[PDB]
């Protein structure tokens, strides 16, 4: 019934996946439409990548900030508790 | 050929088109997924709405900035320019 995951989840979500994580420390994240979802340790986490920033943005709205080396992984896990949403985009009304 | 336009486009971008015009001057607007298209007169125009702001985002990025005063009508005449796009939002990446 909760499938409808999918459907919310685009071909995009992966890619991304991906790419916030190319070498951090040893984390797994899990791709769900509203929901991101992950694990990880924090011994070799962000370590190549210094102190450098992300901005994640929803409906073209922050949802989510985070630092490379605040490693994500921990950061992420409380996160995903936000429930992303999948397409989303937007104009603002004053 | 060029009908894809249809798939670009979205229901919201309806709602959104009526939207930011709600009583300003004569102005007709057009849904075309990655292009806006109009024409207006500045008689009347955004009279009851003083000076208020607007902000178009795309990808989750900004794409089209105009005042309630500025007539937009005027405004959106030029910006149609930047052939809009359909569905898209974001990550940021470093």
């Amino acid at each position: 019934d909760n499938q409808k995951a999918l459907e919310e989840q685009m071909n995009s979500i992966n890619s991304v996946n991906d790419k916030l994580n190319k070498g951090k420390g040893k984390l797994s994240l899990s791709m769900n439409g509203n929901q991101l979802k992950a694990t990880s340790s924090n011994a070799g986490y962000g370590i190549s990548y210094e102190d450098k920033n992300w901005g994640i943005f929803v409906n073209g709205e922050k949802v989510y900030t985070f630092n490379e080396k605040s490693t994500v992984g921990n950061i992420s896990n409380d996160i995903n508790k936000l429930n992303i949403k999948g397409m989303y985009i937007e104009i603002k009304q004053i």
